[PDB]
């Protein structure tokens, strides 16, 4: 069986730490419990010249090892050692050093409060003392990087809660999202704006030593150009980031597939699944058997492809948005490596709906037979697969949100109540859909969607504390072009209902460096409110929420605004509640289903079980809720049809 890369065991981990060993401070040691694996294999088997390490013959001292049946290095692939192993090399500016040089130079560039670009199992990392405010602004800087939260290496995970030192220190060792008031040490400029920070370990030999020598917290983030896809190669490293990085620590072991960091919550929750989760299978719900080889190409964003055949399915590692320059090589360079792991051919593709992706136009490449899979229905599709929900369960009522996705007839969704089940997508109500203003520009600048709700929704709107910027402009041109249909489509979007409630308390830039950057930033400040009574409401009206009712009380009720936040998610979580109520019991209907990336919201999810208490709940948790888990939404639905003889 191929397991997932694995972080360092206490074994190696002792024995790099012992002097007089003959691996003794040697990066690159590893074993049969630990180490890299899916990252190294350039095709099957999982043999030594099968892998990266075909390139380093074991000199005779390892090979007694290799042998021996007693030693934890029987078999052992990469095993190797200082003396036929890689080797750890820097580069920087007219210096270059090599072995424990190399290193040293390293660590005394990280002291200086410089910034390294490092080699890791996966692809490269961009350091820096993570309580150097310069050194952060600087990474921020150099990397147009002006506010998305930077992850950290810890160098123990002392001082932690429980359920996070547990799951930082598993084999996978993710990125576990914590309350930044666990981590003073770390400067303002790691997660500014938001609450969470997220936190990891030393898990390959390389980082323990860093941080055994450092002892203080890391920036540890991807080792990408904005953009672009992570470099694999030490070339793309050293172009991709010359800019960036004061130097570099690189080796001369090659990285075959791209595998970034996984994170997690501190929770449980899947976020990001990609290093040490990857490429395990996971078990398709009862009923779902003798499945044919079905290829399901996910979303364009935080993409994942799955490969769903007899009894079980396998997730890509995240693979990004599918847009950037070079993806599509780190894409099809998985793709082929997942097909030779399990020896699967595909014989039909499945892919979103929407006639614009990427990913719709790989798929017409490919020379078999196509489907389509509605984005929300395949949300909660993945939602009801991880809970084990069988091929003839029966129907559940969804509520699916996130930015927007196609749905049918070419609407715009991301913000719907859907009866479903493994074939059928009924769309029942939701949000009302809302202009948005300049089209991919309403996802950059809140304030337009604030407009568009407004112009819909709010007399005398220009009247208000909240809306002062945009009255201030000259915003009838572009309310003339919103009136005239001209790049003003219509969405029933969650994700652009939050950003017009951001806009109007101010809690974000007025242009947004990330997405979903305004939606964090609202949430983040409506975390900090322990509850409040307050009057705000979404009333149903038929089948959709009663937004200028929302308005009048939102905007007419003054409060700190972590209380104006936390009403807001509190009023939109009891307005779907009702709505979802209404649809359900009078459909006999008993299990609810919560899926697209809006319902990674905490707040929200706690405020929808306090008030759907009266029926089974299901939330993602060991998919992610957005994109990343669209792939087997799309799989499910598809083994469904056939299995129903479709
Ligand atoms: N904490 C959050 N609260 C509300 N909305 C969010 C949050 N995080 C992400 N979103 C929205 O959901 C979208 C991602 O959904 P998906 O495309 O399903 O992965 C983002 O672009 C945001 O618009
Ligand atoms: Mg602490
Ligand atoms: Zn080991
Ligand atoms: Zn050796
Ligand atoms: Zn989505």
């Amino acid at each position: 069986q191929i397991v997932p890369d694995a972080a360092t065991c206490p074994a190696c981990l002792a024995e790099m730490n012992t002097p007089g060993e003959r691996r003794y401070r040697y990066p690159f040691i590893n074993c049969t419990h630990c180490g890299p694996r899916f990252t190294i294999i350039r095709a099957m088997p999982y043999d030594r010249p099968f892998t990266v390490m075909a390139a380093f013959p074991l000199c005779p001292a390892c090979d007694k090892e290799y042998r021996d049946p007693l030693d934890r290095r029987f078999h052992a692939q990469p095993v190797a050692c200082p003396e036929c192993g890689p080797y750890l090399e820097w580069v920087s500016h007219g210096e270059h050093a090599e072995q424990e040089a190399a290193l040293q130079a390293a660590i005394a560039q990280l002291k200086m409060g410089n910034i390294v670009a490092i080699k890791g199992i996966g692809g490269f990392h961009l350091a820096c003392d993570a309580r150097n405010s310069n050194a952060v602004a600087t990474l921020r800087a150099r990397k147009h990087r002006p506010a998305k939260p930077l992850a950290v290496m810890l160098p123990v995970a002392d001082g932690l809660p429980d359920a996070a030192r547990q799951l930082l220190t598993t084999p996978a060792a993710p990125i576990v999202l914590v309350d930044k008031k666990y981590v003073p040490e770390l400067c303002d400029d790691i997660a500014p704006g938001l609450n969470e920070v997220g936190v990891m370990l030393p898990a390959n030999p390389l980082q323990h030593l860093l941080l055994q020598e450092l002892q203080c917290p890391l920036v540890m983030t991807s080792g990408n150009l904005s953009g672009k896809p992570p470099a694999i190669s030490n070339e793309q490293a050293l172009e991709d980031l010359q800019g960036i990085a004061d130097g570099f620590l690189i080796h001369n072991r090659d990285i075959v597939q791209r595998m970034d960091d996984s994170v997690v919550r501190e929770s449980g929750e899947m976020l990001r699944r990609s290093r040490g989760y990857v490429p395990d299978a996971l078990a398709l719900p009862p009923g779902f058997k003798n499945v044919p080889p079905v290829l399901c190409l996910g979303a364009d964003l935080k993409n994942t492809f799955c490969l769903v055949r007899g009894e079980q399915v396998v997730l890509s590692q995240h693979l990004g948005d599918l847009s950037d320059d070079g993806i599509q090589t780190q894409w099809r360079e998985a793709l082929r490596l997942m097909q030779n792991i399990y020896n699967f051919t595909p014989q039909y593709v499945v892919h979103d709906a929407h006639p614009g992706y990427v990913s719709c136009q790989w798929a017409s490449e490919m020379n078999l037979p196509t489907q389509t899979v509605l984005h929300h229905h395949a949300h909660a599709a993945a939602c009801l697969a991880e809970h084990q929900w069988p091929l003839d369960g029966g129907d559940v009522i969804a509520l699916t949100l996130d930015g927007i996705g196609m749905g049918e007839n070419g609407a715009l969704w991301g913000g719907e109540c859907l009866r479903v089940n493994y074939r059928e997508c009924e769309h029942l109500g939701g949000l009302p859909a809302v202009a948005l203003p300049g089209g991919d520009l309403a996802a950059k600048q809140p304030w337009r969607n604030l407009l568009a709700q407004c112009l819909r929704f709010v007399p005398e709107w220009q009247n208000y504390p909240e809306t002062a910027s945009v009255a201030a402009a000259n915003w009838s041109v572009l309310a003339r072009a919103i009136e005239r249909g001209i790049n003003a489509p219509l969405a029933s979007s969650c994700g652009r209902l939050f950003d017009a409630v951001a806009a109007a308390l101010g809690c974000a830039p007025a242009t947004l460096s990330y997405e979903g950057e305004a939606a964090c930033a609202l949430e983040a400040l409506a975390a900090s409110c322990d509850g409040v009574t307050h009057p705000v409401t979404m009333p149903r009206v038929d089948n959709q929420l009663d937004l200028a009712t929302f308005w009048q009380q939102w905007l007419n009720w003054q409060a700190p605004v972590n209380q104006r936040a936390w009403a807001f998610h509190d009023a939109l979580a009891q307005g779907f509640a009702a709505l979802m109520r209404e649809q359900a019991t009078m459909r006999g209907i008993t299990t609810l289903v919560f899926s697209g990336g809006v319902i990674h919201n905490r707040l929200l999810r706690a405020r929808l079980a306090h008030y759907l208490a009266d029926f089974t709940l299901l939330f993602p948790q060991s998919l992610p809720a957005g994109d990343g888990g669209l792939s087997l939404g799309q799989g499910v639905i598809a083994a469904a049809r056939w299995l129903a003889g479709e």
